[PDB]
């Protein structure tokens, strides 16, 4: 029989506590949470504010009474752990209502304190009456009550990451005008620039004003005026701050436990801190990314849930399966669009100086001859020699979550781009095609790995054309509606073989089509004829989405 | 070195044939590639045919993915539609082709021959079938045009579908779509042979709710009154206006037989690891060939479009000496839309594993398609079959109204990557409220299976419980008292999970304890608690929900 004390009672904390009970009836399990609720769905909060989740009670999954009863758990809400006394193996707990303190001994201590919102040093941030960050239920009730009473016409969201975007969507749907202010040149950092171009274009069609490479310089007239670094002024009725989170590691810091990147709690493969009787899981810990084993911080719910269930097994379960890192699989709903990412993106790979190739493949969510088929764009990032997958990103209106999950599975199973075409996924017209989008991205990546095709990227083509590259557009004339890449010469794929005598043999040939497929087929033709040829990855559609001001008519 | 150009002849211009031809052209401009197809159309979507009949697909031209003119131009292919290969002269290295239009026959020399002739519908020798006027099978566009013309001109009010396979079911759904009353006649005691009995029970419910009459363990004995009366083996009669036969397929291997090529199981064409038949110059792919199942490496026939397409694409590389990647065998992943319900399966089912004397365990877990607090969350049921020692996954079955395709693809991907059930909980899938839960249903079935592999819980199946109760087992129902109005298993004693720890005194130490709840989850937690207190306890896998769906006649109210 052990005494196990768990600090934090949401994702990581509730997960470990429940499994621990299932593993042993004998242990005394104490769960200490500083807020009023345990196991609340914090990820549902934006949807509650948006009125998508109409019932507040639904956000409260399990009650303290029911859970403490079901798992014979000593659950202490509104109790803030203020100090860890690691030589004494006790913690000091403070009552939130009375401020009175008391000590509680432990045999084993588990920290799952989560992460807290980052607040920047903006002049006037303390005079701001209508400034909200979103982390818990009370914060949510505050925003909800604010919107009820003051009926804001316009909201400004500061920070264009996952939280910020969901907040934008949910305020928009309530009928509130929205401006998103972002320091970077794009929304959602985990995804790459060209992918974010689709997202920006979609958010604009829903009347969100996007302000890039700008920040708040000051908050005037009580926060109602936002002065931007660019000189622009935003009149607004509320301000949502969503600029990142930092580990809640002050407890570990106070106890002299070793820290890591961004002040995360440093843990070993079994979630043990630098102290043998103290463990840590959740957003607060340093994780190694699965792909490169670089130490990082990845604050997502799936990992916090898995780490808690695993730690329960480490303490009281059978064989130790060790944590082999986080892939970082995430998904977001952006109005009608689903956006998903896994593994590393080009920006990180470039920062680490790792060589990579990428392929952009757009295919339908299901058989095109079946009603309501919609595009799915997949970007695969891989090693050109081994075919190792570094990461992937996907977006579209449907069947995005399906394809991300398949590829995420592939990466954790250590499959290469060469294995992707062999994944036998379910085919019926309503759900997929004879070759699924995932198989198709596998084929496109394999052709590059095997040397059947050479490609160039959207950010290269204009420069290549300026420097004497011969650019052939192989789209049918009817496809030329939305424009072309400057320098383009149209020779439709079906005429090309008869019109060979028109392609110069002393020049580098670049081919583009709408999505890249026919450009690939034209490339293969000309390669087998002796030409030096490269296909433009993603075709005109990607190019024109990312660089719309460069389109020629 | 490099590549010497050759003449490649492809027999069949749909799934297998089209995919091989296209890739072969991408690999070499110099090769002469001839595609011979007996129908009018190449690369049509026969998987779409039922939907065209149901009017879900409204443009016939939409079933024609590629036209002869377009494709032959794009790939510089000599495509000969309405041309039937009637004989292979393997020593002469020629084939005889009959142009069906002009009646002219000629011989075509080949260096390489690729056979992708497919599977034909089994037509049974039922008396009266010859005189049956409104009897149809479905394979190609002309069959579809005939059935559709019949519906429009003759206005049937009732249809009988003989055969409850995946294709029979699709016909049923699409006939209901047009406003036709439908009776489905199956010989087995369940629709869709790939799925197990208790999973089929859910499918039957959904079809009966859409007003389909299901007739099981009955076959058509005769077709009387010119096909307007179907007389069943039991003796019952079905008056109908039209009959659709969907009783399975058999390989189109007459050409192989005639050429003296080796045949594999069920008359399929036998091929080696490289799709080579018993003649070095003749290759074969598609529904017509014998493939190994991925899971057991048993020779079998699996007529699905994905394998055909994959095989065709692989063969093209093999022909060009790229033999690194050879065919690993088919997992047999299939998905079906049944009215509002999606049904998916992969690998081997219980019926097959018994047939092979393979020890297995199963788990049945029902979970939500996505976060429960997020609107329109619907239950998803996954049955997972595995080895209790290794954790090797033998197969999976899934059903639900949404989020079914996704889970099967993940599990199918896990199986092909050689992951055990112990790895399923470690699959980091995307979590956002509209798409999943913090632990996806796949993670969940993985945990359930891992608990069985690790010995944390012992379970009994829906088909074992009643006999165990008859033999003295003590069955405790851990649901709340209110939940019992939905019915219960004979012999059950009610002790609510929450109260159970408080009422341990009422649990006998001299009996084998069996636990049931609604879905199995609460039963498992109760099982865990009692084992820890030193009781010998087992959980009823799937709980009462499963039991009552599969054996409703046994429910005590
Ligand atoms: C609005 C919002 C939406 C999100 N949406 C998603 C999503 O869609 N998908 C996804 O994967 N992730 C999402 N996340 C992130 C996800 O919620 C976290 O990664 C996950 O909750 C981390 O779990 P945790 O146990 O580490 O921390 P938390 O779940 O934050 O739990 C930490 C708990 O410990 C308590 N605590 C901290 N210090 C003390 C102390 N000293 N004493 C007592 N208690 C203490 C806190 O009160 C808190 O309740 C979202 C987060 C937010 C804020
Ligand atoms: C109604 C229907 C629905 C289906 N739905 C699905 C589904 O949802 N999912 C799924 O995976 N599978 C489905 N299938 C099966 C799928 O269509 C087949 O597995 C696939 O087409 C088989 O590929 P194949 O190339 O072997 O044969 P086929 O596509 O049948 O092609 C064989 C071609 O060869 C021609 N041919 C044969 N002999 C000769 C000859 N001697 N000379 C010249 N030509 C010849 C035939 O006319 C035929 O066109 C369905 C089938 C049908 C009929
Ligand atoms: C729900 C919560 C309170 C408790 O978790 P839990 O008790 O593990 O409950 P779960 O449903 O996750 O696990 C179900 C258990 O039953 C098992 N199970 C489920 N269905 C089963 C079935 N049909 N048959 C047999 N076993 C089953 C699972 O294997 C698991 O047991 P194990 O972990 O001992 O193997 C906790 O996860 C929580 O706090 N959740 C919300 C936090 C969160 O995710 N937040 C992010 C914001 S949305
Ligand atoms: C369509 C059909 C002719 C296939 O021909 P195909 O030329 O292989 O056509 P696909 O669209 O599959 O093209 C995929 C090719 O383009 C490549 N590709 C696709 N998208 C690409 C992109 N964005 N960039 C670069 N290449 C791309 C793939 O890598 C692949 O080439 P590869 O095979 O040389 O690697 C054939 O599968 C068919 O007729 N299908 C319908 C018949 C059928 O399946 N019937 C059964 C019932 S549905
Ligand atoms: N001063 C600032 N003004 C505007 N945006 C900012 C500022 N500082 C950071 N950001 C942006 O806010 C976003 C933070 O999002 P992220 O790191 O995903 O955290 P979260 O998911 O909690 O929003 C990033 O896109 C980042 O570039």
């Amino acid at each position: 029989s052990r005494k196990i004390v768990v600090v934090g009672g949401v994702a990581g904390g509730a997960s470990v506590a429940a499994r621990l009970r299932r593993l042993s009836e004998e242990d005394e399990i104490i769960m200490v949470e500083r807020g009023e609720y345990i196991s609340f769905a914090n990820c549902g909060l934006p949807y509650y504010i948006g009125g998508v989740i109409t019932e507040r009670q639904k956000l409260l999954v399990q009650t303290v009474e029911r859970m403490s009863k079901r798992f014979n758990l000593d659950i202490r809400v509104l109790s803030e752990v203020v100090k860890i006394n690691k030589e004494e193996k006790t913690i000091t707990i403070k009552n939130v209502t009375t401020n009175e303190t008391y000590n509680e001994a432990y045999d084993v201590l588990i920290l799952s304190p989560g992460a807290k919102p980052i607040v920047p040093s903006i002049p006037g941030i303390e005079e701001a009456k209508a400034l909200f960050t979103l982390r818990n239920v009370p914060d949510t009730d505050r925003i909800k009550a604010y919107i009820d009473e003051k009926k804001p016409r316009h909201a400004t969201v500061i920070g264009g990451g996952f939280i910020g975007v969901e907040m934008v969507e949910n305020l928009r749907e309530r009928g509130i005008e929205v401006t998103l202010v972002e320091m970077a040149n794009q929304v959602m950092p985990p995804i790459d620039y060209e992918m974010a171009a689709y997202v920006h274009e979609h958010m604009k069609n829903h009347d969100v004003e996007l302000v890039f490479e700008d920040g708040v310089d000051a908050l005037e007239e009580n926060g109602a005026v936002v002065r931007l670094k660019s000189g622009s002024v935003i009149q607004t009725d509320m301000l949502i701050l969503a600029i990142g989170v930092q580990p809640e590691s002050s407890l570990a810091k106070g106890a002299g436990l070793a820290l890591g990147v961004r002040g995360t709690i440093k843990v070993n493969e079994k979630f043990q801190t630098s102290d043998p009787h103290i463990y840590a899981i959740g957003d607060a810990i340093e994780v190694k990314d699965f792909v490169t084993e670089t130490e990082t911080m990845i604050p997502l719910a799936w990992p916090a849930n898995r780490q808690g269930r695993m730690l329960a097994d480490i303490i009281h379960g059978h064989t130790d399966s060790l944590y082999k890192g986080t892939l970082g699989t995430s998904v977001a709903k952006v109005f009608d669009l689903t956006v998903a990412t896994t593994g590393l993106n080009e920006k990180i790979l470039k920062r680490l100086n790792i060589p990579y190739e990428v392929v952009h493949v757009q295919a339908n969510s299901h058989a095109g001859y079946y009603p309501n088929a919609t595009p799915v764009l997949i970007k695969l990032i891989f090693n050109k020699d081994s075919g190792k997958i570094y990461g992937a990103q996907t977006l579209g209106r449907d069947g995005v979550d399906k394809r991300m999950d398949v590829i995420a599975t592939a990466i954790k199973a250590n499959l290469t781009v060469l294995d992707l075409p062999d994944l036998e996924l379910s085919y019926a017209p309503p759900y997929s095609s004879a070759k699924d989008p995932v198989n198709m991205v596998g084929y496109a990546a394999s052709n590059i790995v095997d040397g059947f095709v050479d490609t160039v990227q959207w950010h290269e083509i204009d420069r290549i054309v300026e420097n004497g590259g011969y650019l052939i557009d192989v789209r049918e004339p009817n496809e030329l509606k939305q424009g072309m890449i400057k320098g383009s010469i149209n020779i439709p794929l079906d005429e090309l073989r008869d019109r060979l005598e028109e392609v110069p043999v002393d020049k580098d040939i670049y081919i583009t089509c709408q999505l890249g497929m026919r450009g690939y087929v034209a490339a293969r033709m000309l390669m087998e004829k002796g030409y030096k040829v490269k296909n433009v990855d993603g075709g005109f559609k990607l190019y024109g989405t990312v660089l719309p001001e460069r389109i020629v008519y």
